[PDB]
């Protein structure tokens, strides 16, 4: 019940090579794949080359898998293949400016949990699902879209030529999947308050330990919601752009609830079109600025992360105040 590639959308993967000029972009925080769905699953196979090694997997279970995954993926207006990708090219952009905090292990997992963190999402939010009242919240009652998203990865996994973990012994397959669950369940924005609470205390306080096994997935998961949220840290036109793409699925999840007779809160609801800067600049002020600075304060290579999230947080004001 997990759908596949075809032999050949994969070997067109194995025969791809990212362009010489975008090997500078790529490694930039700030880089839009926007302008290049063609090359985007080439774009991952060569970010987990650079990072992880020409043999770190097998070319052609690594290309199958990609582009399986692709497949498990829904033509929504944001919580897409194109957000996958953008997700998993955020944490590229982290692990390698980070080059010796993390293991092998983990490097090759946290790009494949971003990758598959999204994996079969409908376009409606936790709270919709549950809350009247879909098949898949009387299944997942608690994280419903997280633990699907695992549930979903493991599968893909799971079918023949597909396990990538192959050549791991029983003991580091069963260890990068773990490294994976705590990666997708961590980027349920719910957690993400408690977690750069906790962190922001261990930091002050002077008692982060990343020698510790829990402290390293507290760190792992802002990295992970870091990643998640790295629309607020492109480009201005850029950003602009991918925001049109996360309203119009917040709205259609809106439209729905009219559909039932059900106001929708205020974010979903188009009809209350002109609140959006107001809206950015809160969320903004209320859970990206903060998140970016937790996380430069821990790995202060991670730092234009913060910047790019500034300067858009600005070109808001400026939108409120009637200046753009
Ligand atoms: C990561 C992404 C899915 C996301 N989660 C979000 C959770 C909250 C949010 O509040 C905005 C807002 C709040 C209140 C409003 C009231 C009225 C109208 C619009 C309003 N808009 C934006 C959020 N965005 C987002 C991030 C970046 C770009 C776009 C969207
Ligand atoms: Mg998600
Ligand atoms: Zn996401």
């Amino acid at each position: 019940h997990m759908s596949i590639c075809t032999s050949e959308e994969w070997q067109g993967l194995m025969q791809f090579t990212l362009p010489v000029r975008l090997c500078k972009e790529i490694e930039l925080f700030h880089f839009d794949i926007g302008p290049f769905e063609n090359m985007w699953p080439g774009i991952f196979v060569y970010m987990v080359h650079r990072s992880c090694g020409t043999s770190c997997f097998e070319l052609e279970k690594l290309c199958r898998f990609i582009m399986s995954v692709k497949k498990n993926y829904r033509r929504v207006p944001y919580h897409n293949w194109k957000h996958a990708v953008t997700v998993a090219h955020c944490m590229y952009a982290i692990l390698q400016n980070n080059h010796t905090l993390f293991t092998d292990l983990e490097r090759k997992g946290l790009l494949i949990a971003c990758l598959c963190h999204d994996l079969d999402h409908r376009g409606f939010s936790n709270s919709y699902l549950q809350k009247f009242d879909h098949p898949l919240a009387a299944l997942y009652s608690t994280s419903t879209m997280e633990q699907h998203h695992f549930s979903q990865t493991v599968s893909i996994l799971q079918l023949e030529g597909h396990n990538i973990f192959s050549t791991l012994s029983s003991s580091e397959y069963e260890q990068v999947l773990e490294i994976i669950r705590k990666a997708i369940i961590a980027t349920d924005l719910a957690l993400y308050f408690g977690n750069r609470k906790q962190l922001e205390e261990m930091y002050q306080t002077g008692s982060l330990n990343l020698n510790n096994q829990s402290h390293r997935d507290r760190v792992i998961g802002l990295m992970m919601t870091a990643c998640d949220l790295c629309s607020v840290t492109k480009l201005w036109p850029v950003t602009k752009l991918t925001a049109n793409d996360i309203y119009a699925e917040f709205w259609a999840e809106g439209d729905e609830m009219k559909k039932l007779g059900i106001q929708p809160i205020p974010m979903m609801d188009r009809d209350k079109k002109d609140e959006v800067p107001q809206g950015q600049l809160g969320f903004y002020n209320a859970v990206a600025i903060p998140c970016y600075t937790t996380l430069t304060q821990i790995l202060p290579p991670t730092e234009p992360l913060l910047k790019a999230c500034r300067d858009n947080l600005s070109q808001w004001e400026k939108v409120i105040r009637g200046e753009e």
